[PDB]
């Protein structure tokens, strides 16, 4: 017990947090794959069973990534060369296996370079994207039937977002959705024709004897949009000597006036569909919930069920509108919107209605809602010791929102803080996954009665190995700043001494809505800062910030730069101000947003950090994608808000670099935030007669993720901070 | 006490460094320009008088660039809005001034954005080319005729050079020959449809809002290059009613076999051309005369009147083969071509036999020839006191060749040993310019007498203040490497204790027919490294050099990488072991193919240097443009020399960067060496797990040129180098 967790043990994962991933396929009945094999796990009693015994993974091609098997458990589907695009999309080659004959099928194959493939809900029907055009395959062995002929590569999207939608509007590759029976097939069609392209280079393998130039409809603030279609399909006629069945259906007169985005579709029941939009502008969204008229084969809304919901002081919901939650019969629902002191809370929603019924409150937020039967409603909140960071899982009794309940608030008070949940078909059992304070834990249990069930995963192998390694501790607490009390977190060397003066990190994110003080379980880099190199590292959430209230969430609104980098200097003050802090070496880092925060930073001039890193960093706001930027700025017009745009540029303030130490890194393929970015800062400072330093990344994007990189730009990092610390 | 010269004196020129630029327009009459005013100086006297009062710059509202005048001395063409394009290209804007009437032309204007215009070599003609196409204005107050229709950006080039025929071929942008007493018009075209595109971002002003691409043909090794076709347009039937007369010459049978180029032009008389080609191999060149016939406008070529000249040892030439000199009527020429024992001397060629008789010989080289009367003929070699690093204007009989005339030498053998030459029409007087090792001085003299005229400016001035300065002395000396003598330089600093031991800067180029030792007087970043940083600065000229015969210039023949990189090892060994050497701080640098070889070396895993800075290096030669690249190493094909294309790569020595400290820098839109080449490099050793240091500059090409980049730059690598050397 005399070593410390090195840089090494960081970068190789030497110490394995483990995890415990299962699919449920019942309503108490969970796939997991074992030793390379799926089983079947019964959730009542723990017995589990072979539902695909290893062996039969014979490396097709490369190797099994991943599975989906049908609902009805008919087939299986395998997914295989993986090829990884931009943060969720990718392409694959996929194998469909008879779990009757077992045997692997083979006429009518998925199509290489497949880009999106799902199982319809009931059954074993499959919809699948191909060159961005749609193919329903009732039965595997028999053919696909080709719904969409409009595809085209870079141009439009059928059933696939593309590079914004993908990134800022859902999150997810797919915009394809089967009714909740799989009679209709619904999704979203995108035209990218008058969006501009952005293009950089990539230099691939060596040998490639000259770069390509990547192109990628992408827009930037202010800049033309893709445009958006929803799409209903009837996939009972779908017939090879039949014309395609499909109704489209457009957004209420309010959001259709100017742009918009589609930003959410939620199927209520195989008749009922609520599609959710908002305006480019962003603060004002609408849910319009559509329903099937069987004899015109249209789908039609009114305004007795439309649900408008907007903000004064910024963008509606975190990172769009939160999604509506209903019932079985679907004639009411549940969702969280802000408060009347604008903390996030679930309103109960009457589809036909207008008005609705809040069924939490106080000062705190939820999280999310996770399930719901026609009983309870279950959802994940930070209420708990009143920490923001903190989250658990709560069940609240329908017929009386007084008879509220914490299912993970006591399990393990010490060791679980942070939770998430996954429920079984009908909200009969649960898996609780605790991600810290302590060592990760994973636990089953019963709604029934709320029974610790059993332990799926408690990481004690890794606990074992942990008590032989010096390890860094951690500690949350508050701050006052003009008059708000506000959290932070230290990483404290090991063994630690208060006489001692030690060099402080700030790490930083300060995004909207971003939360860098939680109770998660890390094994970081700052882990090896603080046990190898006796750094102490701390970050701070500042106004702007998220899960607390609207008033500081919504603080830098339509002025980015301000606040939250204010708030990051005056906090790191404060803490300065401490005895084991050596105020006279502190430096402060920031990857992507945290990049741009860290970068306003050290231009401020405030004397107080001594150097600092940022990694794709957003330098000027004109440059990031619209829906973003637009969402918390609006547009770069003097009608507008260009004035505030002008001024949050890291280039605005590059004479004050003089004064600082500072170290600007970028992939030259990062198709996030743009490598032109800090080619357009370091020649900003070059100009302004600057000194500093940089580390461009060949072909690596905004992650700068692959294993060579990824040690190489953490090892660069700590050379130049321990050279910044005067450390050996 | 005493000043040092500071980085900062290197920076900003604060030392300025005069010259005589002056522009011969008889034979005894040139034109100079002093305090903006124009005057005609009279060489036989020295009596001047103004041509142009700069009191008409100051009407004309633009910045004067740059000014010609026509040869009959009724106009003169005025260059502003002057916008660089590649290393000799660029575009302007145009105004024809006619001196008589002392008005400025407005009727038929020049085009802005001209790319390229002369005036006939007599009377008032002009030509010029505008969007790849030639126009040819007999009058500045006339239309100008159109002669091309097929010019075409980057595919289709007339009058001037593509890429790679600037940069490689001409060392210069135009592709057009008037005749001596203009009846023609002689042009290339260029023709780069098949020819690969390498293609950059360029994020220019930080307000565009998308960074644009550059594209240009640039053919890499072994890749399609362009094709040329030569005309030649007999300017006599130019009517606006009228076609175009043109002849079109091919070359000959021996260099259409396969790929060829053009690489010489010159006019002979008004009805004698001589074209020069050469063999894409560039191992055989041809030189094809061609005369004019009368009775059908043919231009015929004969055998008799062809030349070849041929390389067993390697390539031809320097940098491409000498160009001749033809004698007043044609009958015979001069040119320097390789003798027996590898020493380029000048052989006399008698325009229609094919022996030719060397009229110099000896262990030394001719530099080029300068002028040529019935009489004499004068030029550079290094003969005097048998310094390649020297050069000095010789005369020689042209009936008894025992009679040689050193012109030069003995005028200021201490303060001069650098000479070049320029001469009136005639040769009757020519200007000469020393530039080192002494202040550089230029004279005036006459070419009968032999006597000095006059000092045209001898730096009087900046004596002065470099006698307030501590200066490093500069030391040339040399030492034997397999048994050669190779010159060897060093910069000493001020006050050098040959007692005291001081850390070693290896300097580097090491290109093929390169020349780093030499005794030009040059202020730069080794006089500040010197001066203040008392760090010596050495340079050494091995295996690969030039000006001391093939055997030493072609050692190296499709071997790039190889005894040039050992050899700048092998010196500094033998530096390191002369006491006043520490070589526990020895360093190496290079900008371009020294950048290269400073990363090879580095990557010898010798030991020797501690760190090391490389300057937008090639790193693999299959990236740099065919015609050099091919020139010293043949084909990239396993039938041809593949095999050392791939040893000798910077890549596949990057182990070895693990034991030094390296500075990679490279200019993002350089469009010679491209951004690529250190993008492969930084790859391959971020690959390879090698920690180093790296520094791009934003839109910056391969000078690295503009203002602030250049500071920055020499600041960033000062910084570097003397952290590595451990100086404060
Ligand atoms: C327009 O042309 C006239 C030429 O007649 C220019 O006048 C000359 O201006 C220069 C500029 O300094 C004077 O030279 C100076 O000489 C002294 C020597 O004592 C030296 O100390 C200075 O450093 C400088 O070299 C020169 O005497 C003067 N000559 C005349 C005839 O007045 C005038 O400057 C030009 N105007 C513009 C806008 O360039
Ligand atoms: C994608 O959107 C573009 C609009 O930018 C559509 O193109 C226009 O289509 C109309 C109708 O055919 C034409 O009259 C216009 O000339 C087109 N303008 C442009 C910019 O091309 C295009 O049709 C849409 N594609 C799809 C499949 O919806
Ligand atoms: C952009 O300019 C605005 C307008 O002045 C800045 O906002 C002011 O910031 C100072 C901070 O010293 C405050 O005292 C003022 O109350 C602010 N006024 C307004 C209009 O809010 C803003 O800080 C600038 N943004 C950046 C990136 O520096
Ligand atoms: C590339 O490979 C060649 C072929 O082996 C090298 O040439 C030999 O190099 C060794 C050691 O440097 C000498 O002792 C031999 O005499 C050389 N013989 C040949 C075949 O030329 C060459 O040095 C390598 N160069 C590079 C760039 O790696
Ligand atoms: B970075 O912070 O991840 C980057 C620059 C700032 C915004 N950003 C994004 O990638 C956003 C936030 C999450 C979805 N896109
Ligand atoms: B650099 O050394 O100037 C660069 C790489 C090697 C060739 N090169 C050039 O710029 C060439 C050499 C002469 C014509 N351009
Ligand atoms: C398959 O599973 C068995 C136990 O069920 C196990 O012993 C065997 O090693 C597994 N094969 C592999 C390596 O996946
Ligand atoms: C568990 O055993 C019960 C019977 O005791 C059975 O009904 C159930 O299917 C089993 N679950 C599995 C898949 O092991
Ligand atoms: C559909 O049309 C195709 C045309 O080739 C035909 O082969 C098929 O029989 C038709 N299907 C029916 C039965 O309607
Ligand atoms: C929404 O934003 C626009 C401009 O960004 C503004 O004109 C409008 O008043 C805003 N609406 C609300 C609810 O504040
Ligand atoms: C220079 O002097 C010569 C001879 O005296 C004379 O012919 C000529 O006109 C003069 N030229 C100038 C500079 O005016
Ligand atoms: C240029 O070359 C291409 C063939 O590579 C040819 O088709 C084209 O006509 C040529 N253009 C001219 C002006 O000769
Ligand atoms: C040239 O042709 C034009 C009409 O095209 C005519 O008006 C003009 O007179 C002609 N000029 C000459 C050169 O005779
Ligand atoms: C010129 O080079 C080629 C190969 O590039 C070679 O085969 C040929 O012999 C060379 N010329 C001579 C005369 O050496």
């Amino acid at each position: 017990s005399r070593r410390t967790y090195t840089l090494t043990d960081y970068l190789k994962s030497t110490f394995r947090v483990k995890f415990y991933t299962l699919q449920w396929i019942s309503d108490h009945e969970y796939l997991y794959k074992q030793e390379n094999n799926i089983l079947l796990f019964n959730a009542e009693y723990g017995n589990s069973s072979i539902f695909l015994e290893n062996s039969t993974f014979d490396e097709l091609g490369y190797s099994t990534n991943d599975y989906s098997v049908s609902p009805d458990r008919q087939f299986i589907l395998f997914e295989y060369n993986y090829v990884k695009q931009w943060r969720h999309s990718y392409t694959a080659s996929y194998d469909i296996y008879d779990l009757n004959k077992r045997q692997l099928i083979t006429e009518e194959r998925i199509p290489n370079n497949t880009q999106w493939i799902t199982w319809s809900p009931v059954g074993h029907k499959l919809a699948y994207v191909w060159n961005n055009d749609i193919y329903v395959k009732n039965e595997p062995n028999l053919s696909s039937q080709r719904i969409t002929w409009t595809g085209k590569e870079n141009v439009i999207y059928n059933g696939v977002t593309d590079w914004v939608y993908e990134e800022e509007v859902f999150s997810a590759y797919s915009a394809l959705w089967w009714s909740p029976n799989g009679t209709f097939l619904a999704y979203a069609q995108f035209n990218d024709t008058e969006v501009p392209l952005i293009e950089y280079s990539f230099y691939s393998d060596e040998s490639l004897q000259y770069p390509k130039t990547v192109r990628i409809p992408y827009p930037k603030a202010g800049a033309e949009n893709p445009t958006v279609k929803f799409f209903v399909v009837d996939t009972r006629t779908l017939s090879p000597n039949a014309s395609v069945t499909s109704y489209q259906i457009v957004p209420p007169a309010s959001v259709l006036i100017g742009d918009h985005y589609l930003c959410g579709v939620t199927w209520v029941t195989e008749e009922r569909i609520s599609l959710q939009w908002i305006r480019r502008a962003q603060n004002y969204s609408i849910i319009d919930i559509c329903d099937y008229d069987e004899s015109t084969g249209r789908w039609i809304s009114s305004v007795a069920r439309q649900h408008i919901e907007i903000s004064t002081t910024g963008w509606v919901g975190r990172f769009r509108p939160a999604e509506p939650h209903f019932t079985s019969d679907g004639n009411s629902f549940y969702k969280i919107i802000s408060n009347e002191e604008g903390y996030k809370h679930i309103c109960h929603f009457q589809t036909d209605k207008s008005n609705c019924t809040f069924i939490t409150k106080g000062a705190w937020e939820v999280i999310g809602i996770e399930a719901l039967t026609s009983d309870y409603l279950y959802y994940i909140s930070n209420e708990h010791k009143g920490m923001p960071g903190g989250r658990n899982l709560y069940r609240i009794q329908l017929n009386d929102y007084t008879k509220v309940t914490c299912l993970s608030c006591e399990l393990n008070p010490e060791r679980c803080q942070y939770y998430s949940a996954s429920f079984s078909n009908k909200a009969k059992y649960y898996q609780l996954r605790c991600f810290g304070p302590g060592l990760p834990l994973y636990t089953l249990h019963s709604s029934s009665s709320d029974k610790e069930l059993r332990v799926l995963e408690d990481n004690s192998a890794l606990d074992k190995m942990l008590q032989d390694v010096q390890m860094p501790s951690k500690k949350l607490d508050v701050i006052n700043l003009h008059g708000t009390k506000f959290w932070y977190q230290m990483i404290l060397p090991p063994h630690f001494d208060k006489s001692k003066k030690y060099p402080l990190l700030i790490e930083v994110y300060a995004g909207p809505c971003s939360q860098k003080v939680d109770t998660v379980f890390r094994l970081s880099w700052a882990t090896y800062l603080a046990s190898t190199e006796n750094i102490i590292v701390a970050s701070f959430d500042g106004r702007g910030s998220g899960y607390q209230g609207d008033k500081i969430m919504h603080a830098i609104n339509r002025r980015l730069g301000t606040f939250e980098v204010e708030d990051q200097i005056e906090a790191t003050r404060q803490f300065s101000k401490m005895g084991f802090v050596d105020d006279k070496r502190i430096a402060i880092w920031g990857w992507s947003y945290g990049g741009y925060v860290t970068s306003m930073v050290l231009g401020a001039g405030s004397g107080v950090f001594k150097c600092g890193i940022a990694v794709a960093p957003v330098s000027k706001w004109e440059y990031y994608d619209s829906v973003y930027t637009e969402r918390y700025m609006g547009l770069p017009t003097p009608e507008d808000n260009l004035d505030y745009y002008r001024n949050s540029t890291v280039m605005s303030r590059a004479e004050n670099f003089k004064q600082v130490e500072y170290l600007l890194i970028h992939g030259t393929a990062d198709d996030n935030v743009h490598f032109q970015q800090s080619a357009q800062l370091s020649k900003a400072l070059v100009d302004a007669g600057v000194d500093f330093q940089t580390m461009w990344y060949t072909d690596e994007d905004h992650g700068i993720a692959s294993n060579m990189a990824h040690q190489h730009i953490y090892t660069h990092m700590s050379h130049f901070l321990k050279q910044c610390f005067s450390l050996p």
